[PDB]
């Protein structure tokens, strides 16, 4: 039933997403044909529970949708990929009440999510964060800011973490849900970016930001439970976005290289460039079925979550410098896509925890 | 297969594991490991029920296989290669034949082996020498081959030879042979890098006199028939090499935990971490892409898949042990701990059931289709 | 002396070039001011002969010049880099008469000039170019294009090669001097790049080009000879490039790393980022020395040329792309500059001859 | 005179220290005949002083005879490389009165050097050594243990560290240089090992090993400081050791694959195959080129630079040794030919001398300083 699936996406994105990956780069603008697309053939949220009218597809199939968006537009697969971020902790342990007024928006298409942690100086360590959140009343005030946040200006709902408790650390933490009409909350300017230009990467800024009591996901001071709780089930998503990038810059490698003759022969019959070809499918295989897997994991109930999200991310990134060199000169050219995915691939290794950061994780467990 | 693995593993562990060591360092067959397999009923467990066999799936059969190469890689060749002499045959092979042959495989009480590389014929194995002529009921073997793994302790040998020199490719046939046919005899032992246990021996074959129903399938199949075999053997020398990687590691875990440099475990630092990391990290995406590969030979293009399972696999288990020897220092270095062992050994994974090179020529062959 | 050197180029590179490098890529134009800066200081085309006006200078100082450009800007590298490219096969094989004509002033900053030899349909295979050059009277006749052509359009002299004789194969081509002001050569469209935004590069064409027939590089038929000896005296120039590039992307990566703090600490205090930085500088410092061993060798008199610009151009794509993660998140955007020091790495590995055209050289040097 | 040099070394190993190499190896022997040779030529120790009767060649020539040696024996190129380690502290630090005693016997060939560092808890953190020196009158009582003792049962001399002070740390060692015959003084038995295997690798022990008071290099708790700057000078040695291992082992590839004849065309005549020759090549000499540079700026007046010489060269070796087996497939794989042996033999380069993570320690250092 994935096979089905994978046909369904793949036909969807070549159709109405691909034609537009390189003008959405090339003029850093929100990829709004692949929106439209994705919303009205239901394809935009497929991870939020059926009771909520979500198509409540599990946990690899949400995988498959990502990769395949990925495989043509990168931009466009933070879509679904950020949608899920922007849902998780709220999913899995957010009151029926608040997860009501959110979900359905998010499963039906009519509102994106975005997920808001970081801070200037508190990126891998997100622990140190300065945005707080003063219950007055009924009502928490929340004065901060938080940058990086991919889809800011264009989403909803936003997850934002904050201080409750200064006194308690980690423990001191919780997580909001904050609506982008909410007063006092403002999204500041975009990033000029690498790659993944036309996803909008926004600040935002908190000024006595006042929301309803019922906008806390969770107990206070469980919102950097939270957090983790929700990065063991997105990484494996970042992880297909990676593994969705590599795959559609070996499709493109491999019809250039077959078509583009040089000394009177296609430059796929030397067996230097064969080789290549062979290392980047044999690494994306693996990388493909461990993301899978590690996304079959979650689901059921750190090690294999940040293993698989590492390893594809370093994975497309090998990939894609190898793409653009078996184009030649063309490959350096916005003429065609490989230079776009080479800069896309970047970003895997660096948001949703850093590989660095993965490696930390993967050796705690290793050494636990 | 978690019960598969915990019952696989405590024999490794317990039978197997306290002679590696000299099967190695002795250069001798691993005949502990042999008899605690053979008694327990797990050195050929891939034979069908038909025949005797446990029938298990061919994942079940990378799980083993990967478990004893964990503690001994040596040891390990005896189910591998219980597979590969007899893949062919459970492929192709008339039930006429196969009665004679894998009951005794399925029980333990015989071994097999795979005779096709000679001198001038390893990657390019189709340019074999090796003749078979008819003989009225018969076949008539003459000439020899070499890097034969299990060699002098196998019973059943599956042998191609050339049956017609002008067909090529065309005109390559399969046939069992067994260690009492008149006329076949098992040469020296090749000194090795490691899986040094492992008899590795010319074989010959001098006026060779068979039965006409040795032979596996049609006249002229078997060089297509030894294609088929490494499409379902592949995946067994991954499991292999994940296990020797495996093993390694988990070595490199618990000694970097107890040596202290500097007042603190090895361990403790981020650069060993690190390099801890990525070893695990490899190690798991090696072992799911070789029962990924191995779910797909079962059921019916295995050719890239299995030959990038096995490349892969023994590519990563080269770079885990060279990693596993640093990890300890100088003691690493030594034959008082096992991961030099281990990295010997890694090396053939890379070579043996078609090298590294010939898996990226059927990969880019199978892509750029 | 060449430490004299270091110091005067690396100082005018900072105050002059370094400031503009943004904005060159930025808005994708010819970096004028670096233009001017090394025109005046003498820097733009050191390894001119000093019969001509030139510096005279050995081959190990051409190449601290292009790699200490190349440190704060790969574009304006391109000026002393292509600069040598466009008069090599000139001041190798030209006549007085000819030479007298171009070098001057190429010495004294009054003409940059280009290498024409690519077309589309010959990039590796260069042997099997189209554009023509027919003998009329006293004058050659050229017809057909060229691209990928670096400075096209700022270039007052272009080095041409063009077929001859189509039934000798490569002893059938022949190298010429074209001016930009000649008839029928005209200059074609920029192409839109991955990296080296700044560094126009164009298409030509000929339509009935009739040129002086003082105007050939040595003997009809030896264009082609003349084409090989000047990869042999200007690969390790792109290696000293590709060296410059990975030592600012180290330099800033050191810079950075050092001042910025999470979990309390630099995050340079972390062991897994030092190795990270080992692993670069030990590099970096490799393929320098294999670069100016590959320039003192050409100059004294194809596997080491072909091995120091493949192995330092390998190096800084390594090296550019841990820069960028290195950086966090700010290495992701154009407020840095490690996200230009990576784009523009990846041309190193592309340009002067692929990556895997050099193992083609190597290869067949060593089983000669 | 470098070509010269070159020449003059490459032929002598070819002649005198190539014919042995494999059964030094395989039998775990002293490579004597190469001993005999080098000591005869005048190649066994050239870096020592003219002033002490030495060649006093400088630090680039001293790499190429190490370097030229390691490239058909690693075992015999330590007798130079060791004869540095055990000979640079007191040359640069010791008093005349001593250096006299030492440096002739060792300039000659009539004598062999080694370093004692290493303990059993002291390997990487070398400054916690446990073995002391205690004054008594004019001379020093030595008790305690060392081990991984490169060329030790073969030495007349050892340069040896000692505390003298437990309270001083780092700051409360020195170095001394012991005899063979000092009594109180004995060799323990051999490690076994992966490679180097004919390079004898002991423990020492010294009880009561009296020793008079000119033995002593530099003053009492410098002996730490003496080792570093020692390292400094050394380790491009070990860089160049890992170069000619790497040298010899792709030597070895292109005669190889040349020959070696599949698919009816020389195996080298692959692009795979051609690729891997290059890149083998290309970082070999990108490592020599370093090496060199460091050594030059070693002996002109460094922690950086020769730290990522030692580092960089030892992992080329590795990497080109196991391209270089993988490259002759099965026969690479035996002990037939010498690619195996150099395989493991490079390993140890990333070991000795500090270990390549201790060189990144040492290199990010600087970098971060
Ligand atoms: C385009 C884009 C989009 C997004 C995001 C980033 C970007 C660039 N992120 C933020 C992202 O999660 C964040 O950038 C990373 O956690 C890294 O943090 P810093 O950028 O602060 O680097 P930081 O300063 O943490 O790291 C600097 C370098 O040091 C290394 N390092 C840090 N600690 C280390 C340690 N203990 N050991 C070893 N190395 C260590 C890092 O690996 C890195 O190489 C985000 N956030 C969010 O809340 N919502 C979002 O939607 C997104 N989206
Ligand atoms: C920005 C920029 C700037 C310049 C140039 C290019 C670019 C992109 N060049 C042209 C450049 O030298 C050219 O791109 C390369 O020679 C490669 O040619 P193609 O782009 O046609 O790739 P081509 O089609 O040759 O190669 C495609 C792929 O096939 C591989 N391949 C080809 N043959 C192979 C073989 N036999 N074995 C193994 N692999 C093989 C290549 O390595 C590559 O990965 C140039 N030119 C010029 O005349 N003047 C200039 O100033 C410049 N400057
Ligand atoms: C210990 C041991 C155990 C076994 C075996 C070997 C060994 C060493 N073998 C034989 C094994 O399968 C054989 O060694 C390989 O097929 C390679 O053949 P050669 O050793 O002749 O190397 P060969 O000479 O074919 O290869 C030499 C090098 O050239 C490369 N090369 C060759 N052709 C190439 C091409 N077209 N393109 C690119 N590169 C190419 C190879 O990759 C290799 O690097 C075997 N056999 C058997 O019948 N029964 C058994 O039980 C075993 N077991
Ligand atoms: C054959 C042979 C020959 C010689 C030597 C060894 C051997 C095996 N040695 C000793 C050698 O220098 C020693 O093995 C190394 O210094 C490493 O010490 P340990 O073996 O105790 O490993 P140790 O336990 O120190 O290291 C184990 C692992 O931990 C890592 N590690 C340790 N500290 C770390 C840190 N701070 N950060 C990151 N990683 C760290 C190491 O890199 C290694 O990977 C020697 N000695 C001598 O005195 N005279 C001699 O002649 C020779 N000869």
């Amino acid at each position: 039933e994935h096979i089905a699936l994978r046909e369904a996406i793949r036909a969807l994105a070549e159709k109405e997403i691909a034609p537009y990956a390189a003008e959405v780069d090339e003029k850093a603008r929100f990829p709004e044909e692949a929106l439209a697309a994705l919303n009205s053939s239901g394809f935009s949220a497929i991870h939020v529970p059926e009771e909520y009218g979500g198509q409540g597809a599990d946990s690899v199939a949400t995988c498959i949708v990502i990769e395949e968006v990925a495989r043509v537009d990168c931009s466009a697969s933070l879509i679904p990929a950020v949608n899920k971020l922007g849902t998780m902790g709220l999913i899995l342990r957010g009151s029926e009440e608040l997860k009501k007024q959110v979900l359905p928006a998010v499963a039906s298409g009519e509102a994106m999510a975005s997920y808001a942690l970081s801070e200037r100086e508190a990126g891998s360590d997100a622990a140190s964060m300065r945005t707080r959140a003063v219950a007055d009343g009924d009502d928490w005030i929340l004065n901060g800011s938080k940058c990086w946040i991919t889809n800011g200006g264009k989403s909803t709902w936003y997850t934002v973490m904050a201080v409750t408790d200064p006194d308690k650390g980690a423990n001191g933490i919780s997580a909001f849900m904050v609506h982008k009409d909410d007063e006092g909350f403002t999204v500041g300017p975009k990033e000029r970016k690498l790659g993944i230009k036309g996803s909008p990467t926004t600040e935002l800024y908190f000024e006595n930001c006042r929301i309803p009591g019922d906008r806390i996901i969770g107990e206070p001071g469980t919102g950097f439970k939270t957090a983790l709780a929700t990065l063991d089930h997105t990484r494996p998503t970042i992880g297909a976005q990676a593994v969705g990038i590599a795959q559609g810059a070996l499709d493109a490698a491999i019809a250039y290289t077959k078509e583009r003759k040089q000394f009177g022969r296609p430059v796929s019959d030397n067996q230097g460039v064969q080789f290549m070809l062979a290392d980047m499918a044999m690494k994306i295989e693996a990388a493909r079925l461990m993301v899978y897997s590690a996304a079959a994991r979650a689901e059921r109930g750190g090690f294999i979550s940040a293993a698989s999200k590492c390893f594809a991310s370093d994975v497309a990134m090998e990939v894609t410098t190898d793409a653009v060199q078996l184009f030649g000169g063309y490959g350096y050219t916005q003429d065609f896509p490989v230079e776009r995915m080479m800069r896309d691939a970047k970003i895997t290794q660096i948001y949703e925890g850093t590989n660095q950061i993965q490696r930390v994780v993967m050796s705690r467990a290793l050494l636990r």
